[PDB]
């Protein structure tokens, strides 16, 4: 899963895939 396939998911998803790493 590349970061331009992350910069195309949904805004939750944007929220709940960086929750992993921390950022929300």
């Amino acid at each position: 899963m590349t970061r331009s396939a992350f910069a195309n998911l949904p805004l939750w998803k944007q929220q709940a895939l960086m929750k992993e790493k921390g950022l929300f």
